[PDB]
């Protein structure tokens, strides 16, 4: 495919769902060769995985002194939709969480493609590889297309779920929303995050039931955002990916582990 | 014969002949049934008949607002080696002349044609044909192979020389460049093409010379180009072709209106 990056600016704004701060993003368009970045009080941040600097409970980028929190969705689906040139201006500490799901940046920037001049150099999946972590487990392995499976035990009606993304269904993971379980909001407004999350931004699931009165959008929406979180970190290798992936109860703090682990095989 | 994909991209980039522009071709894989189709600013140009939208020193394609000069070398290869399934990819306005000739599209796609499980829908001319306009003249008849004659009559050291291929024969007309007199360089100029024409690739003929300094490829390699060029305009007829073709003094504009004729007879 070619790079890509958007017909003109693009805009959003809203609280962040850790900072409970208001924040915005301006989409810019850049020129083939520019790659994906972050622009924060006059410094770029690479949206690579040598500037992660936090993984718990989302992932934050960070470059002299300056800070951004949960990249994940915006990267998700700017990797999805291939725009691979654009500096994301942040007015604010944090990405805004807006519904939960990536489905307004989908929509928005889905209408706003603009083809360029060069043929996309894809990061390529070249042998096999895996991490593991208690649990978790990421298995990555060569693959013509983008394909990610997610594989989750919830230790509530849950159970066990898998679902997998392959190209073409992007609109199958875009409105999937974050969740969290009711016994660990108290942990994650303990450790100084979650301040600004709340039923409409946030699926609240118990050991039985769904707080939302809206419900869930699929049966199996988290093992969804798993996916579509996933998607967004490995973006963090610098260009579109193409491989197969599985992920056994994977998170963030893992999905980059994956990510430095294949950049150092100078893949 | 199977319908064929590539094995991989394949890329091929250099100056227009005409419009003198820097563009670059990605032959992107495809699945059966897909068909050959060129890609550009986000819009699909399929390969067919219905597409062209000038004939004049070339054959162009267009849809949409996007249109593509000089399809008729990449066309004429893929027709030859049969692969029916690929999206090409276009980075500029015009498909890259290269030496004039095939020879480096045949060479990388040959070793990199991938069967499929598909049996070929072959075009197959059904009953006898001719088009004519003032002095050319083109023939179409069936036949279980694909051959085509070109006899040529030209008003130089050239003569009357006719050259015909057979299936089997690829390669004594994939080295064939495209040639140019130079009592036409200035008509050229001035109608706004040949911007990126040059004796590196284009064969300059004059009254009783050749200006380029390694001479002729072939005595007759002009009517051999003919005859390639025929080939990839007979490719937009949708799919491989099986009849038997004699052209006289024919150019793209009488190749199309054959082939529209050969479409219209809903064969
Ligand atoms: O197979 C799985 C995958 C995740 N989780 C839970 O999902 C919630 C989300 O937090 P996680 O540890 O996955 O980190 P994040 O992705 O937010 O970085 C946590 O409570 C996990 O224990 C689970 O129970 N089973
Ligand atoms: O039997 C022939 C066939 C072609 N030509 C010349 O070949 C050159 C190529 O131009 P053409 O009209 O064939 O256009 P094209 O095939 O590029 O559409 C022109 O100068 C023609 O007059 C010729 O002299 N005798
Ligand atoms: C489980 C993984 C992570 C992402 C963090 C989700 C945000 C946690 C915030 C808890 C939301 C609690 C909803 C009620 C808030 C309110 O009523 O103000
Ligand atoms: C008839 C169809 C084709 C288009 C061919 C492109 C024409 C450009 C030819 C190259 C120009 C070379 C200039 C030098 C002239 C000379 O040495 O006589
Ligand atoms: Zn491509
Ligand atoms: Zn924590
Ligand atoms: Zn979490
Ligand atoms: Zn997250
Ligand atoms: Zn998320
Ligand atoms: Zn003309
Ligand atoms: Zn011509
Ligand atoms: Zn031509
Ligand atoms: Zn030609």
């Amino acid at each position: 495919g070619l790079e890509k990056t958007v017909k003109e600016k693009l805009s959003f704004e809203g609280v962040g769902i850790h900072t409970g701060e208001y924040s915005k993003l301006i989409i810019h368009p850049e020129k083939e060769g520019t790659g994906i970045r972050f622009f924060k009080n006059g410094v770029y941040i690479p949206a690579r995985h040598e500037f992660v600097v936090h993984t718990n409970h989302s992932t934050d980028l960070g470059f002299k002194g300056q800070r951004i929190k949960t990249v994940e969705h915006i990267l998700s689906v700017l990797h999805l939709l291939e725009i691979t040139n654009v500096t994301i201006e942040v007015i604010g500490n944090e990405i805004p969480i807006l519904d939960g799901s990536g489905w307004e940046f989908y929509e928005a920037i889905r209408k706003n493609i603009l083809n360029q001049n060069r043929e996309i150099d894809y990061f390529v999946v070249e042998e096999p590889i895996i991490v593991e972590d208690e649990g978790r487990l990421i298995k990555a392995e060569p693959s013509d297309t983008l394909e990610v499976t997610y594989e989750g035990e919830f230790k509530n009606f849950l159970g066990r779920q898998k679902f997998t993304f392959v190209e073409g269904n992007e609109e199958e993971i875009v409105l999937a929303r974050t969740f969290a379980f009711d016994w660990e909001i108290e942990h994650i407004k303990k450790v100084g995050l979650g301040k600004g999350g709340s039923l409409k931004n946030t699926l609240v699931l118990g050991k039985d039931k769904v707080y939302n009165p809206e419900g869930l959008r699929y049966e199996n929406e988290p093992v969804r955002h798993k996916v579509f979180d996933l998607i967004g970190d490995l973006y963090l290798l610098g260009s579109p990916v193409k491989g197969k992936f599985y992920s056994f109860r994977g998170g963030h703090s893992l999905n980059v582990k994956l990510v430095k682990e294949l950049a150092k095989k100078q893949k």
